[PDB]
C-alpha cells in the first residue's frame, strides 16, 4: 500500500532504513543526526522491520567505531545500516575498503555535506560523497525528498542481491531538511521486494563457528593482486541489478528511474549533466526555457559508481554541441573535478563525435543554486563557453566565475504560492509553519514545500521560512526570492534587514508591531519601506499580536496570532475553509489541558481574523524621505566584512574579501550590540558590597566593573553612579559596576548571586536601562583597567583584569563561557588554544563574530579548531613547536654568551635562559632583550631579535567538551597527557553532546534521558578523572564555579604552574538539561551539584608526592542528601519520573549509590599513605642504542617487517633449544 | 593472586636485553631506570593489597527495569532545551518556549509584581 | 659533494626529511618505519638539521594522532614531517584537508602501499596516495633511489616556498627497501636553496598571542564557497 | 589454550598485529576445526577497530 | 512455514562466545578510545591482550604498554614515563570483569581466568 | 618508435607540462594506473590523461 505524507528528505530516508536493516552502529553528525535519533525513537515505540523486529541500534564513541561495528554485523551475517556526513564519512573510509572487499551488503546514507579546509562547515555539498568514490561502494544519488525515499529502497534492495555496498546520499540540508509532501510504501512493500535467495545465501556465508572460515588474510605479491580482481563479475552486475529495483519499486509506485536520465527538448543542442537536488531547479528552469523553444536538457546521475557510460550516452541526445558538467566539489590541483573526469572518459572511449564539454563547479557549503544560476550556465554554452568556471560567487581573484543576472523572471509552475516569514527564535514561527504544511498537505491536493534558514547565533537568533504551495510537482530546491505573502513576527527587524527584498507587486505584507496608529507607523517604519510598500501596492497589514495574544490570556505568545495572518492572507486555502481547518486542528492539538487552553487559541484566531484588516497608508509614502546614516563607529573590518554578512548580504562579498587560509580577526563581536535581551540587571549601588561576583559569573562578559581615580570620572556622565572603593588597597578609587545592556543575554544569573539579601542587582525591562546605561557603558570603557591593583588570581583581582571573549553567540545562561572568560583573565595574554569541534567552537568562533580579543597591548588567544576527534593532538603539535622553537632560541642565546656581546645584553640572556619556563622571569629579561636588541639585524644578535614573539612562556591549551574528552578524543587526550609535557585541558562537561542537540555520551549519568539513551542511560558516568589518576604524573581536578569561584582560581594556577600535563574538568550547565527554573540558575546549580556530592571537587597534584605528601586532596564536602532534588530540578532526570516513575525512582536511587561510594573512596585515597612518586626528569644524555645490540639470540625475525638497513647479520633464531639445552647436548655429544 | 615482590626484580631486567642494553651504553642512567621500575612495582602491589583490603567497592543499586518507550529529554521543559540554530533543528521543533533571555522564573515573576499597574 | 654511496630509497628520503625539518610526529607502519626510526635515532645522536637544531620528535598513538601533531605544530610555526603508507595515510586524510586549506608548508614522505580491501597487504601500489588526491596536497612522485633523494629535497624547499602541502611518495619496497649506489647532497647545500624571506614569512603568519588570529572557523552558506577559493593564487 | 576451552563456539575479531600475522598469513591458515567440523570464526579488520569489530559480531 | 524457519537457524541454536584478540599497541594506543567504549557498553564480549610491551610485528616499537627504561624503537635510551595501567583505568567502571594472567606463573590461575571472564 | 612520459608532478596535474612532453608521432597511449577503484570509468591518471586530451581539443 502507499501513502502520502508531508515530510523531510532524511525521514523519508530513514523510514525505509529501518525498515530493511536489522542492526545499525551510529555516531551523530548535522545533518544526518535525524536519521539516527528517529530510528532509535521508532525502535522504543515498537516499530517492527521487515522481519518482524525492532532495530537493534547502539551509540559508538566516533564514525570510526560505527564503521568498524558495521563491518563485523555483516559479517556475522545482520543487515547492517548507519547515517554520516562529512567528517564523519571520512572516518568510516578505511572500513569501507573491507566492507566492499569483503562483498557485504552493508548500506550507508549520507548527507553530503562540506569537509573542513579553510574552514569547517555543516553544510551540503558533495566533498565528501566523491572523498570516498574509490572504497569500492557503489554510489546512488537522490535529487529530492521523494527519490531519497525511493533511491534509500533502491539501494538496500540492490545490496542483498549484488552483494556489493552501497552509498545512498542526498543532499545536506538542500534536501535532508527540505519538507515535500511525497508518498511512501509500507513495509509489507518493501519485504515483497527482497531476493529471498540471495538473502539466504548472505546468512550462510557469514561467520559462524559451526562452519567456519577465515577472513581479511594477509598476502605477499605472488597473490593479491589476483585476490583483488576476483571480484570483478559481481561489480559488473551491480548495474543491472540497479536497474531492476528501480524498475520493480517503479512497478508499485509508478515513478520510474534509469542510471541515469535525459529530461528536456529531445534535439537539445546544449546539455547539463548534473547530481543532487540541483537537477530539480535545473529541469524547472528547462520547462521553462524549453517552452520558449531553447534546446537545451539535462543528464541526471543517479547511480554515480560504478559508472555505466552505456547508460549514460543512452541519455545523451545526438544533436547535443556543447555538454556542461556540474560539480558540486572542488579537488584542488586536479584537472577537473570527479563527475567532470568521468564524462571525459566517456566521450573519450567512445572515440566518436567529441562535444564541446565545459566543467562548471557549484554550491559548496549549500551555496544558492537558483534559476537565474542555471541560466548563466546554458547561456555560457551559446556565448563566451568559459570552461573550469564557479557559479553563485563572484571571483574577482581569478575570474573563473559566471555573471548572473538575477533578473531572470519566477520559473515556478504556474498557480505556485510563495511565502517568507521573517521569526525570533523560539517565538513558535518554524512551528506554526510546519503545522500549516501539515495541515493543508492533509487536506488538499495541493503540494507544499518547506524550507528553514536559521541564525548561528543561539538565543533571539533570525530565522526565515521559505514555503511554497501549488497545483503542480515543487522541485524549486532554492530560497524564495519572489513572494506573494511576506511575514515579519519580529517589529525590530524592520529597521534592519532588507524584509520586503523581492515581493511580488501587489504582493501581501504582514507585519507584526504595536504601531496601529498611523502617527506611529510613519514613526517607525523607515522610509525606504514605505517607498517599497506605496509602488509596488502592496496589501499591507499591521497587527499587533502581543496585544491579541495577551487579551486573550495566551500570555503574549504571537504564534497562533501570525498563524491565523498566514491561513486568511495567503491565498493558498479560501477563507472558509483556511479557518476551518486551522481550528479543527487546533483541537486535534492541544486538546490536553481542558478546554480553558483550547479556547483560548480559538479566541485568538477570531480575534485575528477580525483584526487582520488592510492598512490604508497615503500616496505621499511613494516618495518618503529618505533617512540618514547614523551608525556608530567600528573596524574597517567590521564595516566591510562582517556588517555586511550580518545583514544578509555575504553572498554579495566577493573571493577577495577573504584570507586565503581562511583566518579571521579576534574581536568583531565588538561591535555586534545585538540587544536581543528581554530583561537586564539594573545595579543598586546602596545595597552593592564591591564583591565582583557578578562579573565573574556573566557569560557573555556583560559586566564591566569598573575602578577608577577622580581625574577619570571629571567628564563623566551625570548618572555614572560610582561608590567609594571599600578595601584597604582600593583607598581613593571610585567602584561602579557597569551593565552592558546591548550585549547582555537577559540570562539572570548576576542578580541570581548578588550576595546582598537587598540585591544591588535586579532585573529590568531593556528599554528602560538602555537610553542610560548605552552611553555609560561607552564612558566605562574609556577607563583603564586596574589590573595591577589587586592579585591577578583573586576573585575580585580577577575581575580587574582584562577579559578576552567577548559577546559570544552561546545561548543566554551558558554553563560554558563563564569558565573560559576568566580562564582568560588569567593567561590570555600567551595562551595557544587548540579547541575540539564542539559548542566550544561553535560560540567561539562561527564567522563573522569573533569573541575572543587582544588586550590592550595586542596580545590575546592563538584560536584554532582543527577537527573533532584530534584537539589534543592538535594542541600537543603546538606545544612541540614551542619546545622546538624555543630551544633553538635558547641555543642561540648560549651562544651569544661567548661572544663579545654588550654586559647588559649577556645579562638578560643569562637571565631569559634562567627562567624561559617560569611566566615571569621569561617576560621580565624577554622585554629587557627587546629594547636592548631593537633595530639589530646582523649575526646571532640579529637572529634572537627577530624571535622575540617566543621569549615570554606560552601557555598551550586544549579546550572541549565531554563528548570529545570521554569518546570520540578520549584516545588522544590519553595520548597526550600520557606523554608527560607542558598542556593544559580544560573540559567543558555539559553531561551530553549539546551543540549536535544532546546525544547520550559516555559523560551521560545513569537514569539521565539523551538521545540514545531516551529511557534513562543504563550505565554510569565513564570515570574519566580517575582513569588519568593512575599515572601519578599527571595534574587531575575538579571545578564547579556554583561551589567555588576560589577552589576554581586555585585550580586554574596549579594546573597551568605543573610542569607536565594537567587535566580540568568542569561542571557546565547547558539548555539541554532542562534546568526548571532557568539557566540564570545555573550557579545555584553548581553549587548544589557539589553539596549534593553529585559532582565532588578535588584535586590531584603530582609535585606533592614529589616531596612527600598524598597529592591526592579532597576540596568538598560528603554527601548532604539533596541529590534527589538536585535531580528532580532537571527535566533531563524529570521527564523520565513522568512517563516512567517506577524505573525513575530506582535509577536515581541508583545516582545516590553511586556518588555515595564513589565519595568514600575519593576519601580512601586522601587518607591512604600509599601514592605514586614523581620526578620531571632525569637522564636524556645523549646518544641511542638499539633494542637488538648485543643481544644472544635474534630479536627481530626473518620476514619483511623487521627488516632493516643494517638488519641481517647471522644469530640464533631459537631453534636449537636454550642456551643450557644447547650446551648441556654439545657435552652428550662428545665423541 | 600473586605474592609481594620477592626482590628479584633487578636480575628478571638484567637477563632480557631490552634492559641490559642500556647498563652497557648508558649505565649511569640504566642503573637510575632500573630502581624507578623497582620502586614503581613495589607502590602498585602495595596499592592492590589496598584494593583488596577494602570494604568500599563499588557496588550497583537493584536495577532501572524494563522501559516500554521513551521520551525526549526536552518533553514537558519549563524552558527552551535546544537553541535555534541549524544543528538542534529536528522534524518536530519549532515551537514557541522561553530561552533564558528574561530571567529566571522568580525573577520574572517578581519583576511582574513590582509592574503590576 | 658528488660521493656516490650505497643507501636504500627510505634512507635517501629520511637523510632530506631531517635536514629540512624542526619537528615531526610519527607512528609506525610498514614500509615507512625505517624513515621514523632513522628520524629519532639520528636526533637521538645529536644531528642537527639545517638550523643547527636536533629534531623534535615524537610518536603519537596512531597516524590520525600524527596528523593532528603535524597540523598543530605547523599552525604554530615549525617546520614539520611525517612519514607514513597504506591505513595509516588514511587516518591522516581529515588533518590533510586542514593542512592544505590552511596553507600550511607540511611534507609527507610516503612509501606507496596497498589498502586492506579482500586483504591486508605491506606490499606497494599507489591505492593508498591515490585515496588522498583530493585532499589538496601537491603530490610529487619518485621512481628510484636517486629520485627518492631529489623528490624529497625539491618537496621540502616548494613547500616552504608555496605554502602549500606536499605529499612525496615512493614504491613501498620496490623503492622503499631497493638499495642503490646514488649521491646525497650534504646539509650546507640544502641549506643554501631555502627561500629564507618566505621561511620567515611562514613564522610571522603563524599562531602566537603576540599577534593572534583566529583558524579553524565556521562558515554559513554565505561564505564558504568564496572561502574555499581564496587560496586557488597558491596553487 | 582458549581454543580448546571455547574454541568450537567462538568469534574471533583480531587486530592487526603478530597475532593476526601468524594468524593468517596467505596461504598458512593454523586455526582449524574439530572432528565436527567447528572452530574459531576468524577476522582481521584493521589495527584500530578490533574491540568495534568483535562487538559488532555481538550485535 | 514456523518450523521451517526455525530449522533454517540451527547455526545460531548454540550460545556463541565472541573474543576480541590483540596486542598491547592495540588496546594501550590506536584502538584504546574502541576497546574503553566497548567495555564500557556493558555487553557480553571477551577481551584478550597478549601483551609483550612494544609494538612486536612492526619492529619493536615502544607502545604506552612500554615499561619504565625499557630500550625499544622511539625510546632510544630507555623509555622515560612509566607503563600505562589499562588494568585500573577498566576497573574503574565496576562492571567490567578485569584480570591479568602469566602462564609461567600459573597455568591454574591463567585457566580460572578463562572460566570466570568468559 | 616507443617512448614514455614519466610522472613527477602528479597533483597540481599540468596539463600544458604533459603536453610538452607528448611527441606529435604519438598515434596510441597507454596510461598505466597502479591501483584499482571498483566501478570507476577508469583508475586516475588515465582520467587525467583523458581530459587533458578532451580539453585540448585537437
Ligand atoms: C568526526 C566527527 N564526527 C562527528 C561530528 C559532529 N559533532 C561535532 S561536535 C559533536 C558533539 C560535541 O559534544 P561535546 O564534545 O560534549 O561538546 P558540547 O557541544 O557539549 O560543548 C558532534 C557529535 C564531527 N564534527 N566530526
Ligand atoms: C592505521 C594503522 N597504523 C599502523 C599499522 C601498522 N601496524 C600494524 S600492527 C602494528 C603494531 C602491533 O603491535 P601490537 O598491537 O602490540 O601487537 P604485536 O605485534 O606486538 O602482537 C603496527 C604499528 C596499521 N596496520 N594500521
Ligand atoms: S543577566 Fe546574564 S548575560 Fe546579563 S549581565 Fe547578568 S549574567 Fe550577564
Ligand atoms: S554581585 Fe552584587 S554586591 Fe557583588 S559587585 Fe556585583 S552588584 Fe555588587
Ligand atoms: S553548552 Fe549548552 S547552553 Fe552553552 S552554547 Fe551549547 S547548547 Fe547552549
Ligand atoms: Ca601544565
Ligand atoms: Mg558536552
Ligand atoms: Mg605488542
Amino acid at each position: 500500500g502507499k501513502k502520502m505524507m508531508t515530510t523531510d528528505g532524511n525521514t523519508a530516508t530513514a523510514h525505509v532504513a529501518y525498515a530493511m536493516s536489522e542492526v545499525a552502529a551510529i555516531y551523530p553528525i548535522t545533518p544526518s543526526s535525524t536519521m539516527g535519533e528517529e530510528a532509535d525513537d521508532w525502535a522504543a515505540q515498537g516499530r517492527k522491520n521487515i522481519f518482524g523486529q525492532t532495530l537493534t541500534i547502539r551509540e559508538m564513541q566516533s564514525e570510526a567505531g560505527a564503521a568498524g561495528a558495521v563491518h563485523g554485523a555483516l559479517a556475522a551475517g545482520a543487515l547492517t545500516t548507519t547515517f554520516t556526513a562529512s567528517q564523519g564519512l571520512l572516518l568510516m573510509i578505511p572500513n569501507m575498503y573491507k566492507i566492499s572487499g569483503e562483498l557485504l551488503p552493508g548500506v550507508f546514507h549520507v548527507t553530503a555535506r562540506a569537509i573542513a579546509a579553510h574552514a569547517l562547515s555543516i553544510f551540503g555539498d558533495h566533498q565528501d560523497i566523491y572523498a570516498a568514490r574509490q572504497t569500492g561502494f557503489a554510489m546512488l544519488a537522490s535529487s529530492s525528498v521523494q527519490e531519497a525515499h525511493d533511491m534509500a529502497l533502491v539501494a538496500h534492495l540492490a545490496a542483498i542481491e549484488s552483494n556489493v555496498p552501497f552509498m545512498h546520499f542526498f543532499d545536506g540540508f538542500r534536501t535532508s531538511h527540505e519538507i515535500q509532501k511525497i508518498e511512501v510504501l509500507d513495509y509489507a512493500d518493501m519485504a515483497s521486494l527482497v531476493n529471498q535467495k540471495a538473502l539466504a545465501e548472505f546468512r550462510a556465508k557469514s561467520m559462524n563457528p559451526e562452519h567456519p572460515h577465515v577472513r581479511g588474510t594477509a598476502q605477499n605479491p605472488d597473490i593479491y593482486f589476483q585476490g583483488r580482481e576476483a571480484a570483478n563479475p559481481y561489480y559488473l552486475k551491480v548495474p543491472g541489478i540497479v536497474a531492476e529495483y528501480m524498475q520493480k519499486v517503479a512497478s508499485l509506485t509508478g515513478r520510474s528511474y534509469k542510471l541515469f536520465d535525459y529530461v528536456g527538448a529531445p534535439d537539445a543542442e546544449r546539455v547539463i549533466v548534473s547530481m543532487g537536488s540541483s537537477c530539480e531547479t535545473i529541469e524547472e528552469v528547462i520547462n521553462h526555457l524549453a517552452a520558449k523553444g531553447e534546446k537545451i536538457g539535462l543528464i541526471k546521475v543517479r547511480l554515480y559508481r560504478p559508472f555505466v557510460s552505456e547508460a549514460f550516452f543512452a541519455a545523451l541526445p545526438a544533436s547535443a554541441k556543447v555538454i556542461t558538467v556540474l560539480d558540486r566539489t572542488k579537488e584542488p590541483g586536479a584537472p577537473g573535478d570527479p563527475l567532470y573526469l568521468d564524462v571525459c572518459s566517456a566521450f573519450v572511449e567512445r572515440g566518436e563525435a567529441m562535444p564541446k564539454i565545459l566543467a562548471g563547479r557549484y554550491g559548496l557549503g549549500s551555496k544558492e543554486f537558483s534559476p537565474a544560476m542555471v541560466k548563466s550556465v546554458y547561456d555560457n554554452m551559446s556565448g563566451a563557453k568559459k570552461n573550469h568556471f564557479t557559479v553563485g560567487i563572484e571571483d574577482d581573484v581569478t575570474g573563473t566565475s559566471l555573471p548572473v543576472d538575477n533578473a531572470f523572471a519566477d520559473t515556478t509552475p504556474k498557480g505556485t504560492i510563495q511565502c517568507q516569514f521573517w521569526g525570533l527564535g523560539a517565538d513558535g514561527t518554524v512551528g506554526a509553519n510546519k503545522q500549516a504544511i501539515k495541515i493543508i498537505g492533509d487536506n488538499t491536493d495541493l503540494f507544499a514545500q518547506g524550507y528553514f534558514s536559521y541564525d548561528s547565533k543561539k538565543s533571539g537568533g533570525i530565522t526565515i521560512s521559505h514555503l511554497r504551495f501549488g497545483e503542480k510537482p515543487i522541485q524549486s530546491t532554492y530560497l524564495v526570492n519572489r513572494a506573494d505573502y511576506v511575514a515579519c513576527h519580529n517589529p525590530a527587524y524592520v529597521g534592519i534587514y532588507d524584509i520586503l527584498e523581492g515581493i511580488k507587486d501587489g504582493g501581501t505584507f504582514v507585519l507584526n508591531s504595536p504601531w496601529s496608529s498611523l502617527e506611529d507607523m510613519d514613526k517607525h517604519l523607515p522610509s525606504g519601506i514605505k517607498r517599497t510598500i506605496a509602488n509596488k501596492k502592496l496589501k499591507f497589514y499591521n497587527i499587533d499580536a502581543v496585544k491579541i495574544a495577551t487579551d486573550v490570556g495566551l500570555g503574549g505568545r504571537i504564534n497562533m496570532i501570525m498563524q491565523t495572518a498566514f491561513f486568511k492572507l495567503a491565498g493558498v486555502l479560501p477563507f472558509e475553509k483556511a479557518v476551518d481547518l486551522l481550528k479543527k486542528s487546533i483541537h486535534k492539538a492541544y486538546g490536553k489541558k481542558g478546554e480553558k487552553i483550547v479556547k483560548m487559541n480559538t479566541d485568538a484566531v477570531d480575534q485575528a481574523v477580525t483584526s487582520l484588516q488592510e492598512f490604508k497608508y497615503p500616496d505621499s509614502w511613494k516618495d518618503a524621505p529618505a533617512e540618514t546614516k547614523a551608525e556608530p563607529m567600528t573596524n574597517e573590518f567590521f564595516k566591510n566584512v562582517v556588517k555586511p554578512i550580518l545583514t544578509q548580504q555575504g553572498d554579495k562579498l566577493p573571493v577577495s574579501a577573504f584570507e586565503a587560509d581562511g583566518r579571521f580577526p579576534l574581536g568583531t563581536s565588538q561591535f555586534e550590540k545585538r540587544g536581543v535581551a528581554i530583561n537586564v540587571p539594573q545595579w543598586v549601588p546602596e545595597n552593592c558590597i564591591q564583591c565582583n561576583q557578578c562579573a565573574f559569573v556573566c557569560p557573555h562578559s556583560a559586566i564591566l566593573p569598573v575602578l577608577a581615580k577622580e581625574e577619570e570620572l571629571v567628564g563623566a556622565p551625570a548618572n555614572f553612579t560610582a561608590l567609594e572603593a571599600k578595601g584597604k588597597e582600593l583607598k581613593g578609587y571610585k567602584f561602579r559596576i557597569q551593565i552592558n545592556t546591548l550585549d547582555c543575554m537577559g540570562c539572570g544569573n548576576c542578580a541570581d548571586i548578588c550576595p546582598p539579601k537587598e540585591k544591588a542587582l535586579v532585573m529590568q525591562p531593556l528599554d528602560t536601562q538602555r537610553d542610560a546605561q548605552v552611553p555609560n557603558l561607552e564612558y566605562a570603557a574609556r577607563i583603564p583597567v586596574k589590573s595591577e591593583v589587586l592579585p591577578r588570581d583573586s576573585l575580585k583581582g580577577s575581575q580587574f583584569q582584562e577579559p578576552l571573549m567577548e559577546f559570544s553567540g552561546a545561548c543566554s545562561g551558558c554553563g560554558e563561557t563563564p569558565y573560559v572568560r576568566v580562564i582568560t583573565q588569567l593567561f590570555g595574554e600567551r595562551m595557544f588554544i587548540a579547541n575540539a569541534t564542539g559548542c566550544s567552537s561553535i560560540w567561539g568562533a562561527s564567522a563573522p563574530s569573533m569573541p575572543y580579543k587582544t588586550n590592550r597591548l595586542g596580545q590575546g588567544p592563538a584560536w584554532g579548531n582543527s577537527l573533532f576527534e584530534d584537539a589534543a593532538e592538535y594542541g600537543f603539535g603546538m606545544n612541540m613547536s614551542m619546545f622546538a622553537r624555543r630551544t633553538h632560541l635558547a641555543d642561540l642565546a648560549a651562544k651569544a654568551l661567548e661572544s663579545d656581546a654588550s654586559g647588559d645584553v649577556k645579562e638578560a640572556l643569562q637571565g631569559w635562559l634562567a627562567g624561559k619556563n617560569d611566566p615571569i622571569k621569561s617576560k621580565e629579561y624577554g622585554d629587557k632583550l627587546k629594547k636592548l636588541l631593537a633595530g639589530q639585524k646582523d649575526g646571532l644578535l640579529g637572529q634572537i631579535a627577530a624571535m622575540s614573539d617566543l621569549y615570554t612562556k606560552k601557555s598551550v591549551w586544549i579546550f572541549g567538551g565531554d563528548g570529545w574528552a570521554y569518546d570520540i578524543g578520549y584516545g588522544g587526550l590519553d595520548h597526550v597527557l600520557a606523554s608527560g609535557e607542558d598542556v593544559n585541558v580544560f573540559v567543558m562537561d555539559t553531561e551530553v553532546y549539546s551543540n549536535t542537540g544532546g546525544q547520550s555520551s559516555k559523560a551521560t549519568p545513569t537514569g539521565a534521558v539523551a538521545k540514545f539513551a531516551a529511557a534513562g542511560k543504563r550505565t554510569g558516568k565513564k570515570d574519566l578523572a580517575r582513569m588519568v589518576m593512575t599515572y601519578g604524573y599527571v595534574y587531575v581536578a575538579t571545578v564547579s564555579m556554583g561551589y567555588s569561584k576560589q577552589q576554581f582560581l586555585k585550580v586554574l594556577k596549579e594546573a597551568e604552574s605543573f610542569p607536565g600535563p594537567s587535566l580540568v574538568i568542569a561542571y557546565a550547565t547547558c539548555i539541554n538539561q532542562g534546568l526548571r527554573k532557568g539557566m540564570g540558575k545555573s550557579q545555584d546549580v553548581m553549587n548544589t551539584a557539589v553539596k549534593s556530592g553529585y559532582w565532588p571537587l578535588f584535586r590531584y597534584d603530582p609535585r606533592l608526592a614529589a616531596q612527600g605528601k598524598n597529592p591526592f586532596q579532597l576540596d568538598s564536602k560528603a554527601p548532604d542528601g539533596s541529590v534527589e532534588e538536585f535531580l528532580m530540578a532537571q527535566n533531563r532526570f524529570a521527564v523520565l519520573d513522568r512517563s516512567f516513575p517506577e524505573d525513575a525512582k530506582r535509577l536515581r536511587a541508583q545516582v545516590a549509590h553511586e556518588l555515595d561510594v564513589r565519595f568514600k573512596e575519593l576519601e580512601h585515597m586522601a587518607a591512604t599513605n600509599i601514592f605514586e612518586s614523581f620526578a620531571p626528569a632525569g637522564g636524556k644524555a645523549d646518544g641511542s642504542v638499539d633494542f637488538g645490540e648485543g643481544a644472544e639470540f635474534c630479536t627481530r625475525d626473518d620476514t619483511p617487517m623487521m627488516a632493516r638497513p643494517d638488519s641481517g647479520e647471522a644469530c640464533d633464531q631459537n631453534r636449537a633449544g636454550t642456551s643450557e639445552q644447547q650446551g648441556d647436548l654439545s657435552k652428550r655429544t662428545k665423541k
